């Protein structure tokens, strides 16, 4: 891939399906986690749980055709399940609507509105560099790998963006 020149170094994790969740590891209370969150109607929302101690994705949740409140409900549940993992949320949409609903549901988040190509490239370039270094590990799932393999800046990229938002927190 032109953007992800380090695709061969991506670590491919075994996982168990649990509905909309791909689960690599259950919550370890001795580890700290964050979540990268992208929001979609028939477009997908994707929430990626990163173990900040290992640098590996512990869980990835993906859904479409779910109502706005159900999406936010799933995000709240996933955060809570991994120790109220803080959420790096793409809050860019109509007004402050996304942030309002996250604040109203008590979700622990940091806003990172992907409002321009500069912000998108900042996130994707970081993911790509970590991947080159062998530091990105994701569930070995066809849908995830296809989005990464077929990624172009200008054909869904919601998984890519969610992963990039999570890995923005990893040194
Ligand atoms: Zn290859
Ligand atoms: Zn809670
Ligand atoms: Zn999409
Ligand atoms: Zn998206």
């Amino acid at each position: 891939n032109s953007v992800f020149s380090g695709l061969d170094m991506l670590i491919l994790l075994p996982y168990e399906r649990r509905g909309t969740r791909l689960v690599v590891e259950d919550y370890r209370p001795d580890h700290i986690y964050c979540i990268g969150a992208d929001f979609g109607n028939q477009d997908y929302s994707v929430f990626s749980v990163l173990d900040l101690d290992t640098g590996a994705i512990a869980c990835l949740e993906r859904m479409n055709g779910a109502t706005w409140s159900d999406q936010v409900a799933r995000l709240k549940a996933l955060s809570e399940d991994y120790g109220h993992a803080y959420v790096v949320a793409d809050t860019w949409g109509v007004g402050d609507a996304i942030a309002e609903e996250l604040d109203a549901q008590g979700i622990n988040y940091t806003p990172l509105p992907v409002k321009s190509s500069s912000v998108k490239e900042q996130l994707i370039s970081n993911l790509a560099l970590l991947m080159e270094k062998g530091q990105v590990a994701v569930p070995n799932d066809k849908t995830i790998l296809d989005e990464l393999r077929n990624f172009r800046y200008y054909g869904h990229d919601d998984i890519v963006m969610s992963l990039a938002l999570a890995y923005s927190q990893y040194e």
